[PDB]
């Protein structure tokens, strides 16, 4: 039965359940949010099957939120607070949403989106003029009919349908990543999608969750000292920040066991420093939306220069394959397409088959990522299928040629990409960051290149600029790149 994900969060609970700015919320505090929010938005005639689109920003009572909407056997639709207010809007209709609840911090966009899209129910965690105060007896469990407990929203943006299985199946994942708890989790990243599953991980486990509105690298390194956290997870170009920060080593980190990052490429020159600075706590995690957890990289395994530029061994009851266009298996060493069977991947994209079909088949699930695996079993990404570089029936990996590009010392981030040319077949191009104050010669690079991977990889063009384009996910936007060299 679906509710029995919920219920498990709910029996983990501890004696302290949030830490933040305002001081702790106990178990017993957290507890009788979760009853109170589902007695609410029960009776404010809220039907299992529906969803309940939530705006929040990163609060102890958006965890309670989360959980309730999921006990009363309703998907939650987390609304991202980095994507714009045409993309909520669409994903509020999408996932068939029967209410809005939102924070009166948020209030103004609430009112925007609401402008946009009609929604039965407007409830909201506190009083305001746009919805009902839900703020003013047991817990009441119902079944999602479908036994949905989130959905996350992406071309066009697809619905993510995850099961409650499956998200109790990412609980025992992350157990076999990040220790036994209880863990004091320091989250950082928004509570609407990875930093959200994170926590409720961390209240099934007996642990403490400990939330930041925002990353700053003097925040996080005052937080875990003063709150003695165990476990934090960051976006890579923030793992880099805090590692090169001159407070580092001023601070006490004594206490923690992970620090964890993932959700984009990391560069392998910036980690192994990271790893040098912060010491054998650093693990690397890769998923996808449609995937959710399929690996992770081990501070003992960051040790070892060969392996920076891998995701890590699949975890526990995560199958990996390699795949040609066909679909035959290659061998160990070929490069190919990833695909993964596990417990935690979705049901399919909410009310489309058509386009699930194109991602599922045989219950085997394509990342959308191309890879290899090494002799020892650590899975390396090459590209995003998207991102592949085709030269004449050749394979530029354009990642392959952005390790090289930050290997040097005056380079911080690359973004190589490829453009239509009659004579090369596609032109190779590279945005590159630069370090400090740093002025390297084109040219150094094109050669580092070429003596590292060959003449097909070498960019003819090579930009330097400020920054690398992120996505609202904190993703290399490679599109904005591709447009700056056509
Ligand atoms: N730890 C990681 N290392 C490298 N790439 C990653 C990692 N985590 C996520 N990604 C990338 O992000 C993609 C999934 O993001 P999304 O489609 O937004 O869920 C994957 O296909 C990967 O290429
Ligand atoms: C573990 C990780 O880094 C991760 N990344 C993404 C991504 O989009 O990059 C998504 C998920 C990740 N872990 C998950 C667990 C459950 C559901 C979704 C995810």
């Amino acid at each position: 039965p679906a509710m029995g994900y919920a219920r498990r969060v709910m029996d983990g609970i501890g004696e302290v359940a949030v830490t933040g700015a305002g001081g702790s919320v106990t178990g017993a505090r957290l507890r009788h949010q979760v009853r109170l929010l589902a007695h609410a938005l029960t009776e404010a005639g809220i039907p299992p099957g529906r969803g309940v689109a939530c705006l929040h920003a990163n609060t102890w009572r958006a965890i309670a939120l989360r959980l309730a909407v999921q006990a009363i056997g309703c998907h939650y639709v987390g609304l991202r607070p980095t994507a714009a207010v045409t993309e909520q809007a669409r994903a509020i209709a999408a996932a068939d949403s029967a209410a809005l609840v939102f924070e009166p911090s948020v209030e103004a966009r609430a009112a925007d989106l609401l402008e946009r899209v009609s929604v039965p129910v407007v409830l909201s965690l506190g009083p305001t003029s746009r919805g009902r105060d839900i703020l003013a007896t047991p817990l009441r469990y119902r079944e999602h009919p479908e036994g949905i407990a989130v959905v996350a929203f992406t071309g066009t943006p697809k619905g993510v349908a995850h099961s409650s299985t499956a998200m109790s199946a990412c609980v025992d994942a992350a157990v076999s990543m990040y220790g036994r708890g209880p863990w004091r989790f320091l989250i950082p990243i928004p509570l609407s999608d990875l930093g959200g599953e994170l926590a409720q991980c961390t209240l099934a486990t007996g642990g403490t969750v400990v939330l930041l509105e925002e990353f700053q690298p003097d925040a996080v390194l005052e937080a875990i000292e003063r709150e003695r956290a165990t476990h934090v997870f960051l976006a890579p170009n923030w793992l880099y920040q805090l590692a090169e920060h001159p407070a580092l080593p001023r601070s006490d980190l004594s206490s923690l066991r992970r620090v964890v990052y993932g959700g984009a490429p990391a560069v392998p020159s910036r980690v192994a420093a990271a790893r040098e600075r912060m010491g054998a706590v650093l693990m690397q995690n890769y998923g996808t939306q449609e995937a959710a957890f399929i690996a992770a990289l081990t501070p003992d395994d960051h040790a070892r220069r060969e392996l920076l530029t891998a995701v890590g061994r699949p975890l526990p009851h995560v199958e990996v394959e390699i795949r040609d266009d066909s679909g035959g298996t290659l061998p160990r060493g070929a490069v190919g397409e990833v695909w993964v069977r596990s417990p935690m991947t979705m049901s399919g994209y909410w009310r489309d088959p058509e386009r699930t079909a194109q991602v599922l088949s045989g219950g085997w699930l394509r990342t959308g990522d191309v890879g290899t695996f090494d002799e020892d079993g650590h899975l390396h990404l090459t590209d995003r299928l998207q991102d592949i570089i085709i030269v004449e029936a050749y394979n530029v990996y354009s990642r392959r040629v952005e390790h090289v590009l930050t290997e040097h010392p005056d380079v911080r981030a690359a973004a190589v990409v490829g453009v239509p040319d009659p004579d090369s077949g596609e032109a190779v191009c590279a945005a590159v960051v630069v370090a400090d104050g740093a002025d390297p010669d084109p040219e150094h690079l094109r050669a580092l290149v070429r003596d590292h991977l060959g003449d097909l990889h070498v960019p003819r063009r090579v930009e330097f600029v400020r920054s690398i384009p992120v996505t609202p996910a904190g993703k290399p936007d490679k599109v904005k790149v591709r447009t700056w060299f056509t």
